[PDB]
């Protein structure tokens, strides 16, 4: 009998793709993949106590150093705690493939009558059907490996995201002969570089070299494609000021004389001006989302060309009528293009920006990033200048992660990042929850690594179980929960709205949570708290000399404002244009900021 | 100048259609909603901390006292969260409606060529389409509460179940003339006693005056259908034994001289007996599920008749190959048409059944439900042991909730309930994580009431966050843990099918479970330990005699079995026999099970 089990070739086929990890919990639906997996000693599973932390963790674990993993689900209930972090993979461009479990292949057919499938089981393809790249039931024994194969490619192929493949039961436990498994051979990558998309980047070279105020805004996109190395080479190449998103942060030292911050709704004021007073804008890998341009085309940049690079077509004309030359070309295979002109014998002359580089500087000095703004508040810590203190602790290949909230905006608005360091949030879709689970990826991708989980009081409470499998695995994770009585991000949002008591976002509107310090006694977890300036810098040597996993709560104002921040005023009610953040600088100190002078709707606030 | 906010327009909606609590967790996509809401001051606002646990408790917050809840969810990840909730009621037939917001309309169609909407929004109906029994999106203010009106009635309608109404921010910040409102009217509510139906019911009586042996099988869906109440005049006027689903335990006192348990590939011995020796079974509001009747239709009542009234007409003639009269029909409007008929002048003579009946209580003393086979494993106490004694402690309106595993199978195979008692679980998806959400409905359904969770380790993970809404609220739930070092129920399925080590289900392969006695005490919670049966009384009485939360973590043998169970058994060389229903594992004495048969045994089970 020369048949194999189908479980024990799909283990196989892990083995041979490279996947080493696995999130996921097991159950009947999946238990033959659970034990062929570990009997053959290959990829490690990671037990987690909620599938969504499973379908989150296996995104930064891909980002930590490019490897994919799998999410393991079972049928029914484990299929769909899986689907929030199937739809922030999908929103933030991640690549991982999720491997679902299900009742026998009988059942499993749309065309079923009934409310569910076999005992507990339904169409997990139909329901992220919208939010991932490919979804397929795998029907014959013979396939399982060919979709597995495929899942994975399409994984990685183009707009990275997630795929999920569905494997029933009974498909697991089949038998059949390792020569009749079919395998899909991917076809040969897109060549982007046609005639059409050079003579598009010979307009863009050409803007570059006759711009005297340009600005390239650098995303996430870059380091997918793998061409986050380059960066380096064509900003000096060109002399131009760079920004940064907040997902392509950790792309370029953010003390590169070249870079000078990230611009947008909740943007820095100094990158904001220098975003606003370009007169030209060259997009390379961002998406270009609407926390980063505003929410008015015909207020962003408005002095400026704005071209965009972009890997998905849909995504590269969304701005089509603010934007000039869409380029729908990955983003390294444009990046080796663009210098490849530039490093040439005929290659045009690049005019001086000096005197542009020198006012972005300028700037950065009249606007630095913790102001004061940013001041203390009675008998409080203030999170901005807390994140100032902590990034002076960081180790020289520190990974952070953040959670939503104080964590995200004070994070994200504040820190530096060398070469080497990581930087690491779900934006696209923006949950909470989010941070633990991402610290889990990071950890495991990097065997067991370090790992600060900049956190909050609230989020905390989404995966609050996954500090049972951060003590488990003994994770280095180092863990901030910003206190501040609830929901404060919505505390603000239903104060400038009705500017009355809150309303489910404080405890004495409904929403409580417990001591952190406490619970971490519970869990067996060394607990620090940092209220004050004496105590912090020796509480945050020991946090980062700890050699497992540590809570530090930071206690801050209960109604702690997030500024910089481009909000509502009442003049009648006004949304200023994207530079005119909040709370409002002089009028007079905004018109010599801006060098056409201000915009109409910002004279009379 | 006069106009009102479609908020404050929903909000009135909910009072006039008596909705008076609603879970779910703020975010931009509703705030509105939020505000507007609470000002009024009708519904109360419950804030949970995973939306997956605003919509499991307004399952059970239904199921206690017939009033439906909202689900108050938001953009993004907020609907997302929820989904698994939907799913357990959509899978239970459980009625309650889904609230959620989501970007500005001018993102939110289909067409959108990008992979998502606005800033964070996807379409939240597309992704419970096959889960649900309506979804829509307002796009017109003025049909805002058109669709609510129009959402509670479908949930309600035929076969209960979720609704999922999805509104974008700018309709919920909009403003209307009020006389611009438009009103859903309900079409008229179906005449399922036609003269087809009339005819069936009729068949039905004829056979249950013939049947020497027969066994009604009553289901939530009786319950559902507010019927209830008519099931003890219907067993007594008939003299016919009747099995219970699990779902419908507490329908009928468990102790009723017509009361035989429960039956499935986890029933009780008697019960099993009972259902496979009869000559006719009429199952009624019971769904019929694979966990009931096994795996093979023609094993399951070899010797009898079936019949099966269910309002959902595919559930009806699933099983149409082997069952005769398919009914689809409300449980209320049939058993009132059956006692109708029952009770008319030229009803036909019921033959006696007292000697079925007496060897119906000849199985249940040959086979108690606690038995021999639930022995205390070498320094333990056993689970099935403790759920008998845990059962005396029960007050006269007890409410019982259950999570999976231990608390779910040992549970529902030894608790016993009376009338004023309720039994409530997620048995259609079987998720782990219900117990908690499910204690939470309960208690809101009435008004901060006293609830008994059955919890286990690895069950209450999944929604741990909810011990904080049970400190925030002071919520009088009475929360047992069966601590087994993992996942037990997998245990035994990993061992019965590859009979070597553990994977993924105990600390040493992968999975921990904290210590939640000194959760507890970070929770603020009382939290009391059962090792053994020298404290258990004093322990369990003070449980009971708790005001607010409490905490009791019951140790029991890391691999005690989970018996009876239909069960698989294999052979040295690689064989396995499926045995029928009757003959459940540990498997008894062949000569036994023998002159238990009426017609002899399965030739499966001769040589197993
Ligand atoms: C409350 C909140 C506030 C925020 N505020 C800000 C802010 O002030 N400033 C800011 O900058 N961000 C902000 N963000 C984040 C921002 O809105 C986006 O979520 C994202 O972080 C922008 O960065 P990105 O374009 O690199 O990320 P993504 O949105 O993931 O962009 C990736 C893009 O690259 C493309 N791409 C993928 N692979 C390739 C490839 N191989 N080649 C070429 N292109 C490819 C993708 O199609 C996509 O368009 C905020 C988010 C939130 C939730
Ligand atoms: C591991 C496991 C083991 C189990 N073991 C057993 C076991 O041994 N024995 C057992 O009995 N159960 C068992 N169950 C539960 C069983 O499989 C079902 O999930 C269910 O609990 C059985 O009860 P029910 O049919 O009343 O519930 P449901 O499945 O909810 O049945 C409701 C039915 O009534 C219908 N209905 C709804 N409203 C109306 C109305 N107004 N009028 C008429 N009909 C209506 C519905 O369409 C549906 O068909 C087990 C579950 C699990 C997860
Ligand atoms: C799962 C889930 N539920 C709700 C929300 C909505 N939501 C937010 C946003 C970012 O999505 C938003 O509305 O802008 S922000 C937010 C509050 C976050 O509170 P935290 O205590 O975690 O952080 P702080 O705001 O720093 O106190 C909530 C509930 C969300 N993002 N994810
Ligand atoms: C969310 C989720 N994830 C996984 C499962 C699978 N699953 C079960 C079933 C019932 O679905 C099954 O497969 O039969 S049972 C089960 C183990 C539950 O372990 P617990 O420690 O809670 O209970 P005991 O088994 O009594 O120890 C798991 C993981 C599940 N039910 N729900
Ligand atoms: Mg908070
Ligand atoms: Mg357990």
């Amino acid at each position: 009998d020369n048949k194999v089990k189908v479980a024990e070739l799909v283990a196989e086929a892990l083995e041979n793709l490279g996947i080493q990890h696995a999130f996921g919990i097991i159950g009947a639906g999946n238990v033959h993949l659970f034990e062929a997996i570990a009997r053959r000693g290959y990829t490690e599973i990671v037990c987690v106590h909620h599938e969504q932390a499973a379908c989150m963790a296996v995104q930064t674990y891909y980002r930590t150093n490019g490897r994919i993993a799998a999410a393991l689900l079972t049928t029914g209930a484990g299929s769909t705690n899986g689907v929030t972090g199937v739809v922030s993979a999908w929103a933030d461009s991640i690549p991982c493939i999720v491997i679902a479990g299900n009742e026998n292949s009988k059942f499993t057919f749309p065309e079923n009558p009934l409310r569910m499938w076999g005992v507990q089981g339904y169409d997990s393809c139909q329901m992220v059907e919208r939010v991932s790249k490919y979804q397929m039931r795998v029907t014959k024994m013979e396939r399982a490996v060919y979709e597995l194969e495929k899942g994975v490619h399409l994984a990685l192929e183009g707009r990275p995201g997630p795929t999920w493949i569905e494997i029933p039961m009974d498909i697991q436990s089949g038998r059949i002969d390792p020569a009749t498994l079919e395998h899909y051979v991917a076809p040969p990558a897109p060549d982007y570089l046609t005639p059409a998309v050079a003579a598009q980047v010979d307009s863009v070279l050409a803007a570059l070299a006759k711009a005297e105020r340009p600005v390239l805004w650098l995303g996430n996109g870059i380091r997918l494609a793998g061409g986050e190395r380059l960066l380096k080479p064509l900003l000096e190449k060109l002399g131009s000021p760079a920004l940064v998103s907040w997902a392509g942060i950790d792309m370029l030292d953010s003390s590169h004389p070249l870079v000078f911050g990230r611009a947008g709704v909740y943007g820095q004021r100094a990158a904001n001006f220098i975003l606003q007073n370009s007169d030209y804008v060259l997009a390379i890998g961002t998406r270009l989302a609407i926390p980063q341009i505003g929410y008015d085309l015909n207020e962003l940049a408005r002095l400026a060309r704005i071209d965009v690079v972009d890997i998905d077509g849909d995504e590269a004309i969304k701005h089509a009528k603010r934007t000039q030359e869409n380029i729908v070309c990955d983003a390294r295979v444009f990046i080796e293009a663009l210098l490849a002109r530039l490093n040439a014998a005929d290659a045009p002359a690049i005019a001086s920006k000096a005197d542009w580089v020198a006012k972005c500087r300028a700037y950065e000095e009249q606007f630095p990033w913790v102001g004061a703004e940013h001041a203390d508040p009675e008998g409080f810590i203030n999170s901005y200048r807390f994140m100032e203190r902590l990034n002076g602790f960081f180790k020289d290949d520190q990974v952070v992660v953040t959670d939503m909230g104080t964590a995200l905006l004070s994070g994200h608005q504040v820190l530096r990042f060398k070469e080497g360091q990581r930087f690491m949030t779900s934006t696209g879709l923006g949950e909470m929850g989010y941070g633990l689970p991402a610290a889990l990826g990071v950890s495991f991708a990097n065997d067991r690594g370090e790992v600060m989980c900049l956190n909050c009081d609230g989020g905390m409470m989404m995966n609050l179980q996954e500090l049972q499998t951060m003590v488990h695995h003994n994770l280095p994770i180092k863990l901030f929960i910003f206190n501040n009585d609830g929901y404060l991000m919505i505390k603000h949002t239903q104060k400038s709205l009705f500017k009355s008591d809150y309303v489910g976002t404080d405890r004495k509107s409904g929403v409580s949570c417990p001591d952190f310090s406490r619970l971490a006694a519970a869990f067996d977890i060394p607990a620090y708290q940092i209220r004050g300036w004496d105590e912090c810098d020796a509480t945050l040597a020991k946090v980062q000399a700890h050699t497992g996993p540590v809570i530090c709560e930071v206690f801050m104002h209960p109604q702690q404002l997030f500024s910089p921040k481009l909000g509502v005023v009442s003049r009648t009610l006004v949304s200023p244009p994207l530079e005119d953040l909040s709370p409002l600088i002089p009028r007079d100190v905004l018109e010599q900021a801006m060098i056409g002078g201000m915009h109409e709707k910002s004279k009379t606030l």
